[PDB]
């Protein structure tokens, strides 16, 4: 930085302590990733000062020729990216890609089915103390309560039940495989829309780790910066039958103007995800997380799920009688970053929680490898096993200095 | 930019030609400015790596240490800028601080009074086709039809008539300044609360230009890109009493994780509208629109209300027997960028109108004084009494090229 020193001390004294964290920690929070310099220099560009409301070709100012070449650069290449029919590139989070979705299909009060919360939804697929929740009536399918996956029958179950206008699939903290194809049947069978949120998962769908749910969804959204490893925002992908009534939710339905800076990011976290190398990322990303459960399991954790397939794990903390919050908390002293999170049929509070929720992805941007799951699994195993133990902690604390260096 | 221009061609050269267009044509859109590559650096800094769900020392993650210092940088400068007891600036964009304040205080389908679309009003404060006007039933208060003020009468008597729960005070394409008193006392008559959409003018009134809404409104919302030259986004700011409530409302109530380096961004355009040299430019958009007013005025032209109090102007070109549509697209042909806006009592459509918007915020920020004031008058009086003379449109063309080098 040039500018930014000089003219705000206080605010660059922060930025580079912040700077400085994400280079000494451990950073296992799932949903979290590490831009490319090439993604961040898009986001600190020009593009911040056009108004671009509307969409390209079809904008409501003039001026806005290469900002069209931007979006639409952005449109195309996640088209290929996940085979979309459409795509809408403006949703400035995940939070308003679901929004708008809800926004196109459904009326106020509507009957939506989506997973249950404790058991790895999001807050935005029905919480009471969300938009979701509040302005439509959510109804949950669960995991099972011994495997910890998706009970298909269930879904089928509440959808025959409740008769959902709209089914979402996904998740927050689900460490399996979704069946989008049962999905879609279910769907079909009760006159039903499906929506999939993959946000958690989508530069895994990108590498094909993970099933693609577009083929088989009306809607899917996503965030661009989980998986995806792209700027913070959202996106939505639907069949060309929905395009013009999404785009319409979007703009002049829920949003204004468009970040047109972060819409050229998201081209290039896009650009980026088409490359050979960004599939081998991704592998990489499911092989360390792997390793990291099996690490784990050789450790003594109990995993919900008993492992995972995808990019994250949650650990069931109770045989260890500790809380997600307690756990949380002590990782925090040493520097590993993770969330305390709800298992399912979980005893405590989501305030409180039985597990804690890793991700790969930050970590395997960084370089981290098999070895060094090995190596954290170890470090969690130490520090959990001797929560009063400063010595330990102390160690710990080395051994995480070790890794980032 | 290093890494961009090597990663990603396409897109760099794309924004590229946006950087070029932005320094060669005549900005004069009345909601659009040039931030300052601090604004800039910030939002592509590392911070877009971080999920800070909640607010500074309450997330609901770790190692928010510092993105909480940022964040508290912006809110603490928001309330010496404009002297708010509350400021939330998480929000996205204007279009989601004002629907966070109307999931605040509204259930749905509550009744809402707003200024006229077509006299002023924005697209959020009503409009069917817009989450405001589907969600909420949307009543309108107009202006004059001879002095094109805000008839306050009329505002009393909708109130009385329609009992609204909210009052919306505010526009996108309003001249004058706005009687925030006199909103406040028709909200107390029908026991109404009133919220003030300041975001055109939220720069004029950090530097004491406009009278400030805060005293007077039990929500205030802004974006922060326009008057205020900072990053896109929104911003809330209220009185303590709301403060639980409108957070709550932000998240987990409409939005997710907040975008932490646009938030910085925020920080440090608050920092540079707190100097004595933003309150001097501030005065001279006043100044220059005033300028600007008279000299086309001088030309021949009709503008709405007969002036302006603050940063735009609203030509009604009905004398010369153009739409808005018509004067937008030749004075894109010579470099000048404007909106078709509808006049107040518009005989066109929205989609035609018989009006163009102007604002002097981006040409002032580019150094523009009284006598480019003249000469972007006399330009635009050259070209639409002239708009079938290639010839005239020519000198236009190079009178705008001389004005920006």
């Amino acid at each position: 930085m040039k500018y930014l020193p000089q003219q705000d001390p206080q605010v660059f004294a922060a930025i580079e302590q912040e700077r400085k964290r994400q280079h000494a920690k451990i950073e296992l929070i799932a949903s979290e990733n590490f831009v490319s310099r090439a993604v961040m220099e898009a986001q600190g560009s020009v593009l911040t000062n056009k108004y671009a409301e509307g969409y390209p070709g079809r904008r409501y100012a003039g001026g806005c020729e290469y900002v069209d070449i931007v979006e639409e650069l952005a449109r195309e290449r996640a088209k290929q990216l996940f085979g979309a029919e459409h795509a809408n590139v403006q949703p400035h989070s995940g939070a308003q890609a679901n929004m708008a979705v809800y926004f196109t299909v459904l009326e106020h009060g509507d009957t939506v089915l989506g997973m249950n919360l404790s058991h790895g939804g999001h807050l935005t697929h029905g919480s009471p103390v969300n938009f979701s929740g509040v302005q439509y009536n959510f109804v949950a399918y669960g995991v099972d309560p011994e495997t910890h996956v998706i009970d298909y029958d269930d879904v089928r179950e509440k959808a025959r039940l409740h008769r959902p206008k709209l089914i979402v699939a996904a998740a927050s903290a689900y460490p399996r495989i979704i069946d989008f194809a049962k999905f879609r049947e279910i769907a079909d069978e009760v006159g039903a829309y499906l929506m999939v949120d993959m946000a958690h998962i989508a530069g895994l769908v990108a590498a094909g780790l993970h099933p693609n749910p577009v083929p088989y969804a009306h809607f899917v959204t996503t965030t661009t910066h989980k998986t995806l490893r792209g700027p913070r925002g959202g996106m939505i992908l639907c069949q060309e039958q929905f395009a013009k009534q999404i785009d319409k939710a979007i703009f002049p339905g829920i949003q204004g103007g468009p970040l047109m800076h972060v819409i050229a990011a998201k081209a290039v976290a896009f650009g980026e995800a088409l490359q050979d190398d960004f599939k081998a990322y991704a592998k990489r990303v499911v092989d360390n997380a792997k390793r990291l459960a099996s690490a784990l399991q050789n450790e003594g954790f109990t995993l919900v799920s008993g492992g995972t397939d995808n990019h994250l794990l949650l650990v069931d903390l109770r045989p260890q009688q500790l809380t997600g919050k307690t756990a949380e908390k002590v990782l925090d002293e040493v520097g590993i970053t993770v969330n305390k999170n709800t298992i399912p049929y979980d005893p405590e509070s989501p305030f409180v929680t039985s597990g804690i929720r890793i991700g790969t992805a930050a970590v395997t941007t960084r370089g981290f490898g098999l070895e060094e799951m090995d190596e954290i699994a170890a470090i969690i195993g130490l520090v959990l096993k001797n929560v009063g133990s400063e010595q330990a902690l102390e160690e710990a604390r080395q051994r995480v200095a070790a890794l980032t260096d």
